[PDB]
């Protein structure tokens, strides 16, 4: 009986109409959160992408599921941060997800209290320099 989080809004500092971040927190893998299809900035990368609940809740471990189908956007490099108010972030690690196709799990060394969560994407698959996508964010507690 683990709880799932519930993500009430978030953030992203790109995106592609239509796969704007809300996408990944739908409950859908099939629907996609994908950065700017347009990749040739040379500063296009990092893309930071944050989620919030509606209160401070506690939080013990959450998963990244990738697409699967396609490779634009599955992440690689990022650093993984919390905050408690949702205005002051604190790097929590940083996690190399590979460009994997499958989903990756994060399991914190206690329990986080968190308003937020912040990833800063700084690299991903896909044609070009990459991209950043993701079917669903996912959040927990014991
Ligand atoms: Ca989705």
């Amino acid at each position: 009986g683990d709880i799932k989080i519930k993500i009430v809004s978030g953030t992203a500092s790109s995106f592609q109409s239509g796969s704007n971040i809300e996408k990944s927190f739908d409950g859908d893998y099939s629907t996609l959160y994908h950065s700017s299809w347009s990749n040739g900035a040379s500063n296009y990368f990092p893309i930071t992408l944050t989620y919030n609940f509606e209160t401070v809740t506690d939080v013990d471990y959450l998963i990244y599921h990738p697409r699967n189908n396609g490779n634009n956007g599955r992440f690689k490099e990022t650093e993984i941060q919390y905050s408690a108010d949702g205005h002051t972030f604190t790097k929590l690690i940083d996690k190399d997800f590979q460009g994997s196709a499958t989903a990756g799990k994060v399991t914190f060394d206690q329990t986080i209290q968190a308003k937020s969560f912040r990833f800063i994407v700084k690299s991903g698959s896909g044609d070009g320099q990459g991209f950043a996508s993701c079917a669903e964010m996912e959040f927990f507690a014991k």
